[PDB]
């Protein structure tokens, strides 16, 4: 099927999946060196064997796609993926007004105390970020992301470049460039950094028709991660072919270390005993084009027939 | 054998290749996607199917790891790889101390003309390079390469960072971490070159005993610059891992676009009609440790037998 691909990396780390420990403590299986290809005209890659989100995706895409570091947005559409880390700069608070949530995680996998105070909290904190201009400003706010990485370079001699933009009309002026990558990777960055981007690098391509992406990604959670990653890859392949007048074809995802959790094994292979259903349709509006003032419905996905979710733990 | 998996690319852009009209003008065949696995455990990977240099490889390896931009060096080596570019600030001369080398290139393909003069004039330039302290500064001097990309990251805020060796006391400390890259892709720089680095990016992992590399490299050129480039990254895959006191593993290759020239189609096949032979061993010396201070003869390349050199074209 379309999506066999991930059930073969799923049952790879499960068989030669070296144990590595890790960073968010469990233990994991790792391998090193590993490419996908996904052929994006056969259909939309969003998992069959498993319920993956196709919403949550689509609003976080939008906010790289903008510019955006402001938790505010992904607020104001529900979206809570990148919500944990606008309550760093709450957590660390000189502005602490109140309580608790002194560590939030770890003991909020434990019931009463961090637990069900710091989940209270989040309203507290998604309150102030979506109605407080001035909280919004500050604690809302994720420097570098993934969104001005690929937007607003930070430019040594005091400036910002437009990598995607300027990669697209790149996509649309000279379309053999063998140089149409956005990186995310910035050495200067890294050195202080909670989450220094698992999505490095990818670049473009065209070949006689198609828009193919490659993705160099480093660490990838095959439970977890990786579902989401083929589909908001998938889905800029699209919203760029679309804005250069281009045809699909496919999506390359290269891997680094793609690791399991040591407590995500048993749902991994719970997901193995599922076999795929035929693949989505992706239709975006035909009026739209400027891909960056695309909204929420300009990108429907059609004839999603999934297995049920399988729930994790965490990863962390 | 051990280089088989290039021989299975050449096969590959052959018989999948597809053309795509390239930059340096003869057209090529393509491919996009491409990942390709090196157990250096087993040999080094230089070609048994055809000889490839492993003394230019070295001294150019070695011009990197130390921190050179500067073509002296690499011209006291012999190794004249990256020479045609400090000649880039000899023609636009506003010291022009002289003739014809106005375009050098294309008409150096003939024969009297560009061609013998700007052949004589190499010594010119390649004399005051290495004996002119002053000429040396400015004119054999080529910016951002390779060399200060991986270890004098010009940093926006006033000074510079080493990634290779910042990489290297992490390969050290911390084993595991998911991230030891070194990046070469600098978005503020891209804009204004005229090489950009065609090996943007790649990672360093340590799993149960050994140090793998893996390469993501955009724009390779199969006949002429993959098979160095396999050894070049070798070779630092073994540097690194004898300075972490480290067993070796695998070399990976990601390609973005792996691409034939079309005049080199004729030769890839005659590549093809040798077998391999048995790959070489790859021996450093065991009291010098800091790869930084390595020199020529800390690395001897032992049994290579190769059959012939085969002899391009170019690649402009
Ligand atoms: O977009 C992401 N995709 C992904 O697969 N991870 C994984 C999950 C894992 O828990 C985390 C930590 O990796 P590292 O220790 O390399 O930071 O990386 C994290 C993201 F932000
Ligand atoms: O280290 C290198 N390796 C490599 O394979 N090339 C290829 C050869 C080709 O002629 C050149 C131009 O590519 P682009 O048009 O993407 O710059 O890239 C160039 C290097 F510098």
């Amino acid at each position: 099927m379309l999506e066999q691909p991930y059930l073969d990396l799923a049952k790879k780390v499960l068989d030669e999946g070296h144990f590595k420990p890790d960073r968010t403590h469990t233990g994991t299986y790792s391998i090193f060196g590993h490419q996908m290809r996904f052929d994006l005209s056969k259909g939309f890659p969003l998992l069959t064997t498993k319920k993956v989100p196709f919403g949550l995706i689509k609003s976080q895409l939008l906010w790289f796609l903008h510019g955006d570091t402001n938790i505010r947005f992904l607020l104001q559409h529900r979206n809570h993926i990148w919500d944990e880390w606008a309550f760093e700069k709450w957590v660390k608070s000189d502005e602490y007004h109140g309580p608790d949530m002194t560590d939030f995680g770890h003991r909020s996998q434990k019931a009463p105390e961090f637990a069900a105070v710091y989940h209270e909290e989040m309203a507290k904190f998604d309150d102030r970020v979506l109605h407080d201009d001035a909280f919004a400003a500050k604690y809302g706010d994720l420097g570098l992301v993934y969104g001005s990485q690929w937007r607003a370079w930070h430019t040594s001699k005091g400036d910002t470049i437009d990598q995607l933009g300027d990669v697209i009309e790149q996509i649309k002026t000279h379309p053999y460039s063998r140089r149409l990558i956005v990186s995310a990777w910035n050495p200067e960055d890294v050195p202080t950094m909670a989450l220094p981007p698992c999505h490095t690098l990818y670049q473009f391509y065209v070949n006689d028709g198609k828009l193919s992406l490659q993705l160099y990604q480093r660490s990838a959670d095959i439970f977890l991660g990786v579902p989401f990653n083929i589909a908001s890859y998938a889905l800029l392949t699209h919203l760029v072919a679309h804005e250069c007048g281009l045809e699909v074809g496919e999506f390359i995802h290269t891997f680094g270390d793609a690791h399991l959790y040591v407590n995500h094994l048993d749902q991994i292979k719970e997901q193995l005993s599922r076999t795929p259903r035929p693949a989505p349709t992706l239709q975006l509006n035909p009026d739209k084009h400027d891909i960056f003032d695309f909204d929420m419905k300009d990108i429907k996905l059609l004839n999603y027939d999934p297995y049920p979710a399988i729930k994790a733990p965490v990863a962390v």
